[PDB]
């Protein structure tokens, strides 16, 4: 599925996204799109083997198991492949362990280097929450 922008953001603040751990719901919308450009099939290989899944392009080295990332972990506890459903229930619920875990959004490149200290209430302007 490809999300809409303000689909995306109502999606995301059901999920309990809005303000987790202090991050306005515009910053996980403007990371959405950086990473994924919204689609929850999105799949990019790292040069170390492994691969990055779904709306946040969450990474195989730590968080989920995709069968093919040798000595990785699995924090979230879920096959990658859970990921990439057009429901972002397991996206968000992993999510929330990643940026509890101590370095907050700066885990996701795409939003230290394209969304951290940017206007991001922009990427919700307009929808009805
Ligand atoms: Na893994
Ligand atoms: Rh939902
Ligand atoms: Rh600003
Ligand atoms: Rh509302």
């Amino acid at each position: 599925k490809v999300f809409g922008r303000c689909e995306l953001a109502a999606a995301m603040k059901r999920h309990g996204l809005d303000n987790y751990r202090g991050y306005s719901l515009g910053n996980w919308v403007c990371a959405a799109k950086f990473e994924s450009n919204f689609n929850t099939q999105a799949t990019n290989r790292n040069t170390d083997g492994s691969t990055d899944y779904g709306i946040l392009q969450i990474n195989s080295r730590w968080w989920c198991n995709d069968g093919r990332t040798p000595g990785s972990r699995n924090l979230c506890n879920i096959p990658c492949s859970a990921l990439l459903s057009s429901d972002i229930t397991a996206s968000v619920n992993c999510a929330k362990k990643i940026v509890s875990d101590g370095n907050g959004m700066n885990a996701w490149v795409a939003w230290r280097n394209r969304c951290k200290g940017t206007d991001v209430q922009a990427w919700i302007r307009g929808c009805r929450l």
